[PDB]
């Protein structure tokens, strides 16, 4: 039996899941609250420049999962792109994520790899046993220089919090590479759709048995007319924020167009402090087969996220699990509801990491219906 | 009607002609002088390491030709791989080719684009109306401290000549990207043939109507036995070298193993002149998704081509073009022969070009049957 399903949100995740069950002969009704598909990911071009921006950040493809990828490559074509990071302190440039040419450069050396582990292993704090703060991890691998360079200002402007305070879990994501590589990221598959995500999820959006209603809100009101819920928008909101709101980061992009070339390249991090933004943006740099003499930037700059602000980056410390605690347990018992996605279940989730999820989802629900077993309220932990 | 061919040289030109004719019926036989295929693309594993060696030094494919993608594509399993080249020079490592990174941090400034072209066009030297050598065309474009740094050295010891002993014309753009993009190569096909360039041409020559002689060199004698030779071993050498010999550059590696990570990239050039190589070379790093902990590097020592060495590089200057256009006039009045290839036309070719230079060979000879024509000796200009 076809059956009638409500899904909030035209992102990856309600996106993804609709078609699952689509292709399978459900009834899948879409709801975003926004005038257009896409979710985060979603990309518009430019009037002036017809520069492809990333309305909400860029946002650059990477996996090792071969599923995942194929998946994607049935809706978009894939441009191979490598994010290469620059970044601005001290009166220098340098390449990020640390590696052999940031070494050498900023302790103006010609190293070999095994001369910069041990030049490292020197600068390093060997005797902190098992760093506890983010600063105790960089005091303990990268040595004070570094830290104090790249990581120390940087992070209180992501953060709003000294790294003192945080947890080594944030550096620990990020080793020094004692080689010249200078890939972002390392992944297997890592690429761009060369017409954008808006185009990919459309096409994931594209199918007989799915109806996509925009400017519209949920109402729990709906509920009663379908058999279940899918809610990937935020978990608070959909309880009236009745304990508070979990804490985000926000951000804000102040857009300049220039003719020309702004930076020279996609993303430049302005390590110190003392600059404002955490980083320009040049945008036309992640769509690199396409020419633009026009060009839009972005200025980017964290702050807390307040009551009418975007929520980008969960921040999921000990009062933020508290509070998230409190709606898990509201969560627990509801019926043929299921919250997913970085808003329903306030996790930072990487694209490809929301379409596995949205996959898995998709599948415990139809073997759900062939078991007659009901449908859990999340297909993932949060403990 | 069944063709006996002959083709000297079992590269990628002599590979990829065969196989298009050994495919439309002709009865191809393949030598070469060397002990294996490959021509100067073969490559082998190490034996203490198992590190895949590029013996003729570092090959990395690249094209924007689709057309030849497809082709080996069809005969290899190609790897993504951007080449990326350091330098090291004064005490620094650099970023080549020439960018705004490599400006940045040679000068100690966070420039912009455009900020940085005003910075190049002031250190640009204006006094010097109308240049003539290379020497004085990359002094107007950058000024002499990028020029001395960079240019000066490592032209002597890759030309063995001094940049003003050679023409402005040789570098007849600017030579500054203004942006941080550093691949080496810019064409929209770029990698690494998974089981390596020999394997590769292995599959390209495996064909019932093929057979191939190592160890086996050419003897005009031979000439009279088929309908056809295609030759892509050296055009001066084939005609005795009786006007004299082409000049190339030759490159002497010298091989040692470290166990570990030796320099942390594929290439890593020295421009400086007291630096005697011109780039050491870890070949692990061509293979990025192997894992080795034992690698083969090579440092690369560059020389003039004397008569028991390899030749690299073509010099294609003045005398050397002069030179060779008396060998062009003899190969028009041959018959039943073309030149191909890097050697067999004295040019400096990619596999890429290569490979469709032979595709296309291939298929004008088929034309040429078919159309009762005769084949040219040369199928390029
Ligand atoms: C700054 C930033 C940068 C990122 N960069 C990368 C990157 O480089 N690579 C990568 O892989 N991932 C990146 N990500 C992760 C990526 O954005 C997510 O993986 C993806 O957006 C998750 O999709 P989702 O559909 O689950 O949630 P979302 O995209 O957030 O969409 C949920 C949808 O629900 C709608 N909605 C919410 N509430 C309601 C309501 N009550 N009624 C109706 N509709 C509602 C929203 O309007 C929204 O359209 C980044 C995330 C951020 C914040
Ligand atoms: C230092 C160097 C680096 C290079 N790097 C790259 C790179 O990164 N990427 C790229 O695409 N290309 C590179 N190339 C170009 C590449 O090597 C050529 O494209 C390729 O070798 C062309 O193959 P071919 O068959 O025409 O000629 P060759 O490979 O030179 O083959 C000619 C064959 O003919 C044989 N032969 C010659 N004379 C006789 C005779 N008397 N009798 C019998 N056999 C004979 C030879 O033994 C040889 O095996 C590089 C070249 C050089 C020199
Ligand atoms: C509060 C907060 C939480 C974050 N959580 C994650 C995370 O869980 N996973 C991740 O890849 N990035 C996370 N990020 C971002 C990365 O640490 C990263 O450095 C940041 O997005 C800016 O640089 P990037 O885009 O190159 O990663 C978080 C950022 C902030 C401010
Ligand atoms: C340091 C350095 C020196 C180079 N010297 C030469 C040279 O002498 N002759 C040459 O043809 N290319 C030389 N090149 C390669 C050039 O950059 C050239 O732009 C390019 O590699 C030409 O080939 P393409 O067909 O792939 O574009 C040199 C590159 C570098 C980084
Ligand atoms: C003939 C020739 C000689 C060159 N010699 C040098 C050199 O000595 N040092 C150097 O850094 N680059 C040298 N170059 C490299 C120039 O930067 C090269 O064209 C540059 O890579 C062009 O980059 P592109 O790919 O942006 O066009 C040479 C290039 C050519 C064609
Ligand atoms: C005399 C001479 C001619 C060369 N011609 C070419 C060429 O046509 N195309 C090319 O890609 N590299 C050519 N090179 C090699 C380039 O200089 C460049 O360095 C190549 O990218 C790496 O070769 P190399 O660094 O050993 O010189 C030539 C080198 C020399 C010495």
């Amino acid at each position: 039996k076809s059956k009638k399903i409500l899904i909030v949100g035209a992102g990856f995740s309600g996106a993804v899941i609709g078609r699952q069950l689509a292709e399978k002969g459900h009834q899948v009704h879409i709801i975003d609250q926004r005038d257009h598909i896409g979710g985060n990911s979603y990309d518009a071009r430019d009037s002036e420049t017809n520069v492809m921006v990333h309305v909400y950040g860029p946002h650059i493809f990477h996996t090792d999962n071969e599923t995942v990828w194929n998946y994607i490559n049935k809706h978009a074509e894939m441009m191979p792109y490598v994010n290469r990071v620059k970044a601005t302190v001290n009166g220098q440039v340098f390449s990020l994520p640390i590696n052999l040419h940031t070494i050498n450069q900023f302790f103006s050396k010609t190293c070999s790899p095994d001369e910069a582990r041990a030049l490292i292993a020197e600068k390093g704090d060997s005797t902190i046993a098992d760093p506890q703060t983010f600063e105790e991890q960089a005091l303990r691998f990268i040595g004070k220089e570094l830290y104090e360079a790249f990581f120390k200002g940087y992070t209180i402007k992501q953060w709003g919090m000294q790294p003192s305070e945080l947890p080594a879990s944030i550096l620990k994501r990020l080793p020094v590479r004692f080689n010249y590589d200078d890939n972002y990221f390392n992944h297997k598959f890592q690429g761009m759709p060369k017409c954008g995500y808006t185009q990919m999820i459309k096409s994931i959006l594209n199918h007989e048995n799915i109806k996509v209603d925009l400017q519209r809100e949920f109402i729990v009101d709906e509920r009663t007319h379908y058999d279940h819920v899918f809610y990937s928008g935020p978990l608070d909101a959909f309880y009236g924020y009745q304990y508070g709101r979990l804490g985000y980061r926000t951000l804000d992009f102040k857009k300049f167009i220039y003719q020309g070339d702004y930076q020279g390249c996609a993303v430049m991090n302005y390590c110190s402090v003392d600059v404002p933004y955490t980083r320009i943006t040049e945008h036309k740099y992640f769509s690199p087969w396409e020419q633009h003499d026009g060009s839009v930037c972005y200025k980017e700059y964290s702050r807390a996220c307040e009551e009418n602000d975007i929520p980008y980056y969960p921040i999921r410390q000990m009062g933020e699990m508290a509070l998230l605690e409190k709606y898990l347990s509201l969560a627990e018992n509801e019926t043929n509801i299921t919250f997913v996605g970085r808003l329903g279940t306030y996790r930072y989730l990487d694209m490809d990491v929301t379409i596995a999820e949205a996959l898995k989802t998709a599948e415990v629900y139809l073997n759900s219906l062939t078991d007659n077993q009901p449908m859990p309220v999340f297909t993932v932990s949060v403990g």
